[PDB]
């Protein structure tokens, strides 16, 4: 029955944004358009709405990813649509896609089917200029890094020291690791530096952190780029590049306000990685977004014990919020492979590795409690899913003390939300929540590591090899040892190694690596090795991809 | 009284406004804010047997450290135009972001004469830039990407031409290594970046008749060769489709005005050597029916922008220039005279005499392609009245009409004498526009037809890299294109150090290249730079902005 | 190759004569006929591995060091030459010399036999000396 996605996002009759916003009561000149259904939002909002009250905060994250696929966005968007629909005054915040993927293996809609933010095909590739924005500020100060060698190195760094790299937004593992600065004396100093994808840069994870433009120049000020030659650090204000930088983004610190297939206001800014950063969207979109709503719906990338803990454990903690409900979203199907069946053979009604499988979602609900948060499952209906299935996953949810409902937004929009959205408004009005981040930021490193890895990812320990115990040693001894930790691991199991599904017990977490963003203001932990700059597949897709004399474009979604 | 002051204090109409004013429905207009926005193709469609209005363009005299002022000059044309009742618009190039950073961040013009918003224009714009950047640098990733996947169009990774870019003068990514890291992390090879308005993609923009022209010439673009040594495709590598894709926007012209609230189109803006510095084909060719008057420019002296502006621009879009103006100071006059920068306050009526020689040139240059020229003398403070009274003399005993501009200063009202002037010359004298060369030549004829006729050479040379270039080039069937010199602007030779006009001299052409996407030949004859850098105080260091939004540091 | 190791090295430990890496005129050398080792990079991996520098290798045989041999009047003139050959250039551009570096001893230690003609003879049994052997293009 149901078109397929981009087929949906073409047939959206979508409201001129500017209608939405003075219906949220934005005024006219806080509204930048870009197009009719595109605006940037200014920080003024916030400003003059300070000191109302914040709406509810309700997050939306996620069992363990898998090869089955579980969905989270196409949640969240169709939540929201549903609490629209019981009259609620709602917005979601969500983060931009990586113009990337739409080149090589993706791209997919903000959402799915019938739970669609829009328009599609503006939000996959440049959107309002917010990636190019944070690309340039970024390769300005490397730029500047460079020319400063260039120029008799005042400041005296080693340019073999230097951890700022380059990025750009294409998936292209070439760049990985370069060599720059040759031809001789008239053209930079010889160095090994390569790129990473701009999403991932730690400017991206500023501009998400930041409260203002100000806020974000200051940080900018503190970012590390390398050390000198007796072993000092050398940052960005050293450099005096902060103040380009932040003009780089006067726009781009702006919130961008669309909407949903059903014409419910959103906000998409920012989009970080979600294990060397955060995975979360602007602080300065959901803030904003709570004077203007009494409602907000927002997600976090990977499974919960990753985004969901730094959603908690960064996010709110810099901007004081409080979830108010925390949704689970699951399939049956994950499940499966959580309990131990392959990818082929999961339409296969099987009870036991369920069951067993539910244990990921179990350790999950536990999780989000150790915040002080209510949590409600939300089900990602499926086709090929039993009734016996499903009812013993309530069961299941139910024996954990976690509400749940079983969720058709896919295909029915808000309307196959409303169940869902039913028990998060029965658990706003009475399990109100007592939201406490993990841990305290004057502990230790080598602590707040543990304590993550102990309480959210049931692992027994922390192992640190030499490398790692050295950093810490250093960063701490810098002063950077009371900031908070951003573990990077593998999404797919609790522990690091990926091929661990379900609830892994007797096992341990080893640290290979530790580096440092001091403009995001954290510690980043490292244990697989993290692909920051990914590559394109064999067939890549811009090999299928066309657009004809009358705009009609194949290949692509 | 400075150029930035006067950006913030002009009262800047709504461009929507405009776009109606000039017969634009709502529907063909997408706004980026208030003072921006983008014109759809449509309009160029639906008006396509509709008359061109006149195309009036400005060039200047060979560049000089006195810098003589172009853009201003055809800013405060335009804004005479309209004070006469004249339905006009202008259309000039979009500036690199790069320079804001390390010295440049100037008005699109200046004075009085600007296009508006100012730090805009310098900055994202409407990120046509963005769309050039990512649509070459997919390609080059789809480059590396094969290589990586078992070679199968059988590439030598040495042979690649096809570089990357960024808008950033970073002299560090001129000469790279990539592809290191072992059999996972791609495959070795040297290579670079490039300025991003370096980019051939940025000349296809401002050369391509639609979005699927656009893609047509992305795919005849060649990223390098085989081992045998059959040169491979864009085309080859199925990317047209995308990088067409990430120009969907980019492709549409961005309407903006003048200080006087005259509407003006600001699209593409590429190198004025390795290329043929022109703002878009689409932008005038949209601006020719929206108006009976279109100002426009091209980069450099009129030896090299208008020689490819008429050679180039005009030949693919079938445009017959029917004025041309050739500004000029009387200071660059006398640099070309011998007077070096600190002297040119003084007054010196023999170096003067001795300069116009340059300007001389250049005007029986713009009648050899059958175009009257009208000469644009901008004023400045230090100019004496002898001075300026021995240019009107010359330019009139040269056979040419010429009029006195104030527009850094007096706005449109500056401008009135030489817009007269030129409808004048428009009521009266009707260009027989000609290209000057056949593309039916051999390469070395049109070089030579180049080098005689305009630089006034004797003749040409070439090195063996240049004639086994050619030779190959000629032998893959790419001789019958355009040519497009890539030579120092500040001299009509080879060498910089020739000012005036010099005589019996020659041209030498060490290198040649291709651009099969923009579809010309690229003779090189000194050393081009397609990635500046930063200098030693670069302006980054004191740019700032502050909590209310105010910058101080870039202009 | 001592010295080339030696210009290396004086870089690694903090640069004192403050030389530019990219003014470096003195390659390596090998005696085999390897284009690939025309133009390297050298000094690659860290900060506990070398400073990164664009260089390469010529034949052993156009070595400025052969033609000095074939030069040099007994030892100790060879030694002095050593001391005279430049390596590249200080940012401020004065010249930077072997002799700068106290290599020279090093290097006349590894010519102290080398600095022998050696006796041999034609077919005939006629006596001939061979020693030495520069390019006659680059040198003699
Ligand atoms: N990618 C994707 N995601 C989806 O969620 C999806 N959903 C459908 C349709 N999904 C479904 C899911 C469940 C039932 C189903 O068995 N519903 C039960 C109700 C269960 C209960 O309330 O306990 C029924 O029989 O009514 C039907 C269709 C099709 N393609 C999809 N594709």
């Amino acid at each position: 029955k149901v078109p397929s996605d981009i087929e949906i996002a073409q047939a959206a009759k979508m409201k001129p944004v500017m209608e939405l916003a003075r219906g949220l009561g934005i005024q006219e000149d806080e509204v930048e358009l870009y197009g009719k259904y595109k605006a940037k939002i200014s920080l003024d909002v916030y400003r003059r709405l300070k000191d109302k009250p914040d709406g509810k905060l309700i997050l939306v994250t996620a069992i363990t990813p898998t090869p089955a696929g579980e969905g989270k966005t196409t949640t969240s968007v169709g939540l929201t649509d549903a609490l629209a629909r019981l009259g609620k005054r709602v917005m979601v915040c969500l983060r931009e896609p990586s113009l990337g993927p739409s080149f090589g293996i993706k791209g997919g809609a903000a959402g799915g089917g019938y739970a669609q933010v829009v328009p599609m095909e503006d939000i996959n590739l440049h959107f309002t200029g917010d990636i190019h924005a944070v690309t340039y500020a970024h390769n300005l100060l490397a730029a500047m890094v460079d020319n400063h060698l260039q120029q008799g190195n005042v400041l005296n760094i080693d340019p073999r020291t230097i951890t700022w790299r380059r990025v750009i937004d294409l998936n292209d593992r070439a760049l990985r690791n370069i060599v720059i600065g040759l031809g001789g004396k008239a053209n930079g100093v010889p160095r090994e530096t390569g790129f990473d994808i701009s999403v991932a840069s730690e400017v991206m994870a500023c501009l998400c952190l930041a409260s203002d433009l100000m806020d974000l120049k200051e940080r900018f000020s503190r970012i590390v780029v390398g050390y000198t030659y007796d072993g000092k650090p050398v940052t960005a204000g050293d450099l005096e590049a902060q103040g380009s930088m932040a003009l780089l983004m006067k726009d781009a610190i702006k919130p961008n306000l669309v909407q949903t297939l059903e014409n419910t206001p959103a906000f998409i800014h920012g989009g970080p990685f979600a294990n060397i950063a955060h995975g979360c969207n602007s602080i300065i979109a959901t803030k904003t977004a709570l004077k203007l709503a009494d409602y907000v719906v927002t997600e976090a990338g990977f499974g919960a014990d990753l985004g969901a803990e730094k959603f908690y454990d960064v996010k709110c903690r810099y901007a004081g919020f409080k979830p108010d409900a925390t949704v689970i979203v699951a399939t049956v199907r994950a499940l499966k492979m959580h309990g131990g069946v392959p990818k082929s053979d999961l339409a296969t009604e099987n009870l036991e590795a369920l069951r067993e499988g539910f244990a990921n979602l179990e350790k999950h609900i536990e999780n989000i409690g150790k915040f002080g948060v209510p949590a409600v499952v939300a089900i990602n209906a499926f086709p090929t899913d039993t009734e016996a299935e499903l009812n013993l996953l309530y069961e299941l949810c139910a024996k954990a003390g976690a509400e749940v409902a079983l969720s058709e937004v896919w295909a029915k929009g808000g309307e196959g939300g409303l169940e869902l959205a039913r028990k998060v408004l029965q658990t706003l009005e009475s399990r109100p929540s007592n939201f406490h981040v993990l841990y305290n930021l004057d502990l230790s490193i080598k602590d707040k590591i543990a304590k993550i890895a102990t309480e959210i990812y049931g692992a027994d320990g922390v192992n640190y090899t030499a490398e790692a115990d050295k950093a810490i040693q250093r960063y701490e001894s810098l002063g950077y040892g009371n900031l908070p930790v951003v573990m990077a691991k593998t999404q797919y199991s609790f522990s690091d190694d990926m091929t661990k599904l379900g609830r892994p017990r007797n096992f341990t977490i080893t640290v290979r690596e530790v580096r440092l963003s001091a403009g995001a203001g954290f510690i980043v932990p490292i244990t697989g090795a993290i692909m920051t700059m990914p590559g394109l597949p064999k067939r890549p897709a811009a090999c299928n991809i066309d657009i004809d004399a009358d705009g009609v474009i194949t290949g692509l979604f």
